[PDB]
């Protein structure tokens, strides 16, 4: 067998609030998940994972080959190569389960200064058909917004737990220009399944997306109750239980980097199961421009012999280093 990960559930609501004693404990369990295996559960998050979930299951059940081609990222289709984020991610049958829809921060409008110079990593959403998906263009923007907040919370708890003011990574997070994504995955359910779309590891497990650590700051993703995840630990790689009522929480190498690995990103990969089922990833990035000057929480001085990367070029660094390693999703 596999053993279970520690994850724990940590109640973040305090953070959403002003008693800054109850911030600190909160904190201290974000310290305490990030030095042991990278990951938690957020729990009394306030968001409707529920409707979140039917939403998104309308949209995927409902999304025609027509509109998939219409939708779909460069990748996919030659005739729009300004889509390298955002838009339908196909699934190849006989060869390619997974697909999925990834769009950015909805202030990226054909105004926005970024989309004006055509700045990296900056696209305008592309949307389906508002008569064919009455309310999904909605419901997906506000969606946006409500993780959003939650990741604002978040990254105030992190901030403290590293020994900084609660607006550390907070202040460089903002609705006019953050990078961050959801992607709204579908994994299916398929009979027979298709061996070209399972991968091995050297372990032998089967698995649907190899190790990886994240390109994120961090990683705020919410998944159906169906176990996948595995996490590499010092005993090797463990199970991460499957919780639909909890957002599970870790860092990228983003946050690696800026604490001299402090913090870790930790390695992790998805196994295969043959099963109908959702994983809805935010990803918290923050603006182009945004250099946070990395630091050693373990260092009596607090100085790294690391060197400061801006954000943008972490990100459009990593997100093609990603597909390199792991292959076009
Ligand atoms: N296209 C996105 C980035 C996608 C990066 C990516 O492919 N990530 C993988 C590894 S974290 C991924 O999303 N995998 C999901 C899965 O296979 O279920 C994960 C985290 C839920 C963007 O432009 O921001
Ligand atoms: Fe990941």
């Amino acid at each position: 067998s596999v053993s279970k990960a520690n994850v724990p559930k940590i109640d973040v609501s305090p953070l959403f609030g002003d008693d800054q004693a109850a911030k600190m404990r909160v904190a201290q369990q974000i310290d305490a998940a990030s030095r042991d295996t990278g990951f938690f559960y957020a729990v009394n998050h306030g968001i409707n994972v529920q409707r979140l979930s039917q939403k998104t299951k309308e949209f995927h059940m409902s999304i025609t080959p027509e509109e998939k081609w219409d939708l779909a990222i460069r990748a996919y289709n030659k005739e729009h190569q300004d889509q390298v984020r955002a838009g339908y991610y196909l699934s190849i049958p006989g060869k390619k389960a997974v697909e999925s829809f990834c769009y950015l921060n909805p202030n990226f409008t054909p105004d926005h200064p970024r989309i004006q110079a055509k700045t990296p990593t900056h696209e305008v959403n592309v949307w389906p058909d508002e008569t064919k998906h009455p309310g999904f263009q909605d419901f997906a923007e506000q969606y946006y917004w409500d993780v959003f907040g939650l990741s604002s919370a978040l990254l105030k708890g992190y901030a403290l737990a590293l020994g900084k003011e609660e607006n550390f990574f907070a202040r460089h997070f903002k609705p006019d220009d953050t990078l961050a994504s959801v992607v709204l995955i579908r994994y299916p359910y398929l009979d027979p399944y298709p061996e070209a779309a399972i991968k091995t590891a050297a372990d032998g497990t089967k698995l649907s997306f190899e190790w990886h650590e994240d390109v994120s700051l961090i990683t705020v993703l919410y998944q159906s109750n169906v176990q996948n995840l595995q996490v590499e630990t010092a005993a090797g790689y463990q199970d991460i239980e499957a919780d639909d009522t909890g957002y599970l929480i870790n860092c990228g190498s983003y946050m690696a980097h800026l604490t001299n690995n402090y913090y870790k990103a930790p390695i992790h990969r998805v196994k295969w199961v043959n099963a109908e089922r959702q994983s809805l990833p935010f990803f918290v990035n923050l603006g182009y421009d945004s250099v946070i000057d990395p630091f050693d929480p373990r260092e009596p001085n607090g100085k790294s012999d690391r060197e400061p990367l801006s954000y943008g070029d972490y990100l459009q660094n990593g997100l093609v280093s990603l597909i390199n390693k792991n292959g076009q999703t």
